[PDB]
RNA sequence: GCAACCAUUCAAAUAUGUAUGCUGGAGCAGCCCCCGAUUUGUGGGGUGAUUACAGC
RNA sequence: AUACAUAUUUGAAUGGUUGC
């Protein structure tokens, strides 16, 4: 229990930690600072008061020294305990309880309910268990950890007890990843992109792998033109809805409202800022797959100066330009106004289909949907509108099936004389939302089947009584102008007589790519009905956007294809490299290739007999979990030899060196003679090593 | 042929926090209808607005 | 009830280990 307990082999589980520390600390030095203060880049509120802070920036050769006088005590039989012993003054007991208290309330404040406590890191001027745990945190990926906490933890008896210890105990450890210099996001998006098109497009799903829910090509668009252009930026939402170009935060969500983004393009003599929609996206994305995205976002920045110089000369423009005009500024310059008459005809016709609409619907309609109906009736019943309050406690009543209290409500707002005794009176009959929702399309559908009086024009939303400067309304436009539909396609296929998805297969076909989507085509067509109708459309469109989505992932594993001297043939369902099998969706969030002499060792010593194609399972199976069993055993072997003792000796040096920092730098014939020389030395274990 | 343990992925359920209204402007954008059409069109209409909008 | 985040439980698919 006690770190004092821990003497000769059962030191084992802390010497291959702390050699993986020194391993780690001789690729980058810098690994307490830098774990310490990871989290405290991404949060606002200090981790860390001024003078903890202090402290944190002095301790590299402090917390390294340290680092290495535990790797020499838990690495030898018998070491003097001094190393063991932190003082109250200590500055790396301080920075570590201050660590610690931080990653535990950040544990807690996460948690419903507080459950359990937490070890001590020390007991008077002596580390604990956990305290050495922690210390070596800073300096080893999670994997590492992991396996020492699994080894010396007394709390497995309880898996909840045991899990948010270890949270706290490893919040500052390293990502497992060695490629991750917190870039490899092209990794989850090669994945994530996978995943979705492997889902079935839901109307083929219902006709005919997992059904697809969501539509997620602006998403992975945003991503992929991001990555390629430097000069773009998307929009990111956070809600205080506010829109910014803070690429601070890499979890942020991007903006994308009703299918349209919000574009900065940072050219020339400064940044200039579009709406762009699903439409000017799509073919963004086509134009930058085929090496002429520099070109469309040129052609993007410049869509400001045209609608600047429409502006001055709107009566006069070629009527082609009055594309890029919204119908207020042609309207001003006596384009295409329409009598009065007409505008009510429009809006009176609209309103009232909506209501027949709704009325047709009530039984299958959402209680939300019901509600809001019902609302909306007595709200524009109010002397007074309801306030945010009243509403969303009326909404609350309808969508928890509360009749009672809704007409509770509805007697208050009549006591208060907010409505007539009628509109209390209407809703007196009814005992269910779907009654009170046919009453509410019935006295609206009454109002609107009125001859055209005063208080229609009114009701409809054609009665302006506040005057906003025309002048006003242009300076606003200015500064939030929209991309026409279909801009990028005049520009760039004027003369096209190919539709987006023709164009899309064409670049399909000619990239260089040779891939198309995976699924089976009759996902992107049922085959029964007409070319045009229900669903066929909306699936076709998705064939042309998923290729589109095909050629980003293309783009993404190319990014990790420059990474390393390694091949890859990429299937629907598996990726190959020089050969290993990674299977499930990619890899199943998998690395290891990092390390390419070591997977070729693992390979050669503990599975000689495979040749060609294995599977990842199988190298993990047999090979790296055969090798942390037999390093278990060499490592124990080493210290009790150690104790026991407190060609032959140049392999057993270079054997023991080798288990110690998790490689395979010995050939079989070394391992035979540190086998002989444990065995000489009355230490035997079952090595399972060489392999058959 | 079956069970247990570990790892990975998907779906479903439960709890907790936050949001949901009004007025004016905005329909270049998004969306829908009609008209064509191996399908998403700088073709015609709409859309009491869904809002990088201003206030209460 | 809808959207977003966090946490917990169950089932299904895949591989390995153990017992008969």
């Amino acid at each position: 229990l006690s770190i004092d307990e821990y003497q000769g082999a059962r030191k084992w589980c802390f010497t291959i930690a702390f050699n993986k520390a020194l391993v780690n600390r001789d690729k980058n030095d810098g690994l307490f600072v830098e774990s310490l203060l990871r989290h405290e880049k991404y949060s606002k509120h200090d981790w860390y008061d001024e003078d903890t802070r202090a402290l944190i920036k002095c301790s590299t050769q402090a917390a390294n020294a340290k680092a290495e006088a535990l790797a020499n005590y838990f690495s030898a039989y018998r070491h003097s305990p001094g190393c063991l012993t932190f003082t109250a003054e200590d500055e790396l007991r301080t920075i570590m309880e201050r660590a610690y208290e931080r990653a535990i309330f950040e544990c807690r404040r996460r948690e419903t309910e507080v459950i359990i406590e937490f070890p001590s890191l020390f007991e008077g001027d002596r580390i604990t268990t956990a305290g050495v745990v922690f210390f070596v945190s800073f300096f080893v990926e999670r994997r590492v950890l992991d396996r020492l906490y699994g080894a010396v933890s007394g709390l497995k008896k309880n898996e909840g007890q045991y899990k948010l210890t270890r949270k706290a105990l490893s919040m500052y450890c390293l990502k497992d990843s060695r490629f991750t210099k917190a870039w490899d996001k092209r990794v989850l998006l090669f994945r994530d992109i996978l995943a979705q098109l492997g889902r079935i497009p839901a109307e083929a799903y219902e006709y005919y792998n997992p059904k697809r829910h969501k539509d997620k090509f602006i998403e992975f668009a945003l991503h992929y033109l991001e990555a390629q252009h430097s000069e773009i930026c998307f929009g990111r939402r956070h809600i205080v809805v506010v829109v910014d170009f803070s690429k601070k935060d890499e979890d942020q969500s991007y903006y994308i409202s009703k299918n349209n983004v919000i574009v900065r393009i940072d050219k020339n003599a400064g940044p200039r800022s579009y709406r762009m929609g699903l439409n000017e996206l799509k073919y963004l994305v086509l134009l930058s797959l085929q090496g002429k995205g520099d070109d469309a976002i040129a052609k993007l920045y410049r869509y400001r100066q045209h609608v600047e110089n429409i502006l001055d000369v709107v009566k006069v423009t070629d009527k082609d330009n009055h594309v890029f005009l919204p119908r207020f500024v042609l309207e001003q310059h006596g384009i295409g106004r329409k009598a009065f008459k007409q505008r009510i005809d429009g809006r009176v016709k609209h309103v009232r289909g909506v209501w027949e609409k709704k009325k047709a619907a009530t039984n299958e309609m959402t209680l939300h949907e019901k509600a809001r109906d019902i609302l909306q009736y007595v709200n524009e019943n109010c002397t007074r509108s309801f306030n945010p309050g009243e509403y969303n406690r009326l909404l609350v009543c309808l969508v928890g099936k509360d009749v009672e209290n809704f007409q509770a409500g509805l007697k208050r707002l009549q006591l208060a004389e907010r409505i007539d005794g009628r509109v209390y009176s209407i809703f007196a009959q009814t005992s269910t939302i779907n009654e009170m929702h046919q009453v509410v399309c019935d006295q609206i559908l009454n109002r609107l089947c009125r001859i055209g009086d005063q208080k229609l024009y009114d009701y409809v939303g054609l009665g302006k009584k506040d005057e906003i400067d025309y002048k006003q309304k242009v300076a606003w436009f200015k500064e939030h102008i929209s991309i026409r539909r279909g801009f990028l396609r005049k520009k760039f296929w004027y003369d096209s007589k190919k539709g987006f998805a023709k164009l899309v297969e064409e670049h399909l076909e000619s990239g260089g790519g040779q891939r198309d989507v995976g699924l089976d085509k009759k996902y992107y067509h049922i085959d029964a009905i007409g070319r045009f109708e229900g669903a066929n459309p909306a699936l076709y469109e998705t064939l042309a956007r998923d290729r589109l989505c095909l050629m980003m992932a293309q783009y993404f594993l190319g990014s990790v294809r420059k990474e390393l001297g390694n091949k890859i043939v990429w299937s629907n369902d598996s990726i190959e490299l020089p050969s290993i099998v990674f299977s499930v969706s990619d890899y199943g969030k998998l690395y290891v290739l990092d390390d390419a002499e070591f997977l070729g060792r693992i390979c050669e010593y503990f599975m000689p007999h495979e040749k060609g194609k294995i599977r990842y399972h199988t190298v993990y199976e047999k090979g790296f979990r055969a090798y942390n069993d037999l390093q278990k055993k060499c490592v124990e072997a080493v210290l009790a030899f150690e104790e026991k003792v407190v060609a032959e000796k140049t392999a057993v040096n270079k054997v023991a060196r080798a288990f110690f920092a998790h490689h395979l730098k010995f050939v079989i014939d070394e391992f035979g003679l540190f086998s002989d020389v444990m065995k000489k030395y009355g230490i035997e274990k079952e090595w399972k090593f060489p392999v058959k």
